[PDB]
């Protein structure tokens, strides 16, 4: 959805930019590496970093909108369990939660 979702789209399109957008590091958990992944909080960090909102909170909400649409895929836990049907907020402003775009993500190999 690049022609729809007025706002998110554009925003997302940016997130793709590894320079003018969100970064991409390799995080771990237990015993699993995750390449081309982000962070629940980080995702918002880029938002605040660029000043997409007034505070982290705002981002927390927006973030959801991003994830919801499917611009951010859950990887690991929490985020998933959330997307499942936790509350009215699928996103989790936590450094533990991790997300990735449906195109890159942790490439097998």
């Amino acid at each position: 959805g690049s022609s729809g979702s007025s706002g998110l789209g554009a925003l997302y399109l940016s997130m793709k930019d590894p320079e003018k957008g969100i970064k991409e590091l390799n995080l771990e958990k237990d015993k699993k590496v995750f390449n081309h992944c982000l962070t629940g909080s980080g995702v918002i960090d880029w938002l605040v970093s660029n000043k997409l909102v007034r505070n982290r909170q705002e981002g927390l909400m927006i973030s959801a909108s991003l994830l919801s649409e499917g611009y951010l895929q859950p990887a690991g836990d929490l985020s998933k369990n959330a997307a499942d049907g936790i509350a009215e907020n699928p996103f989790l402003d936590s450094p533990d939660a991790f997300y990735y775009f449906p195109d890159s993500g942790p490439s097998s190999g």
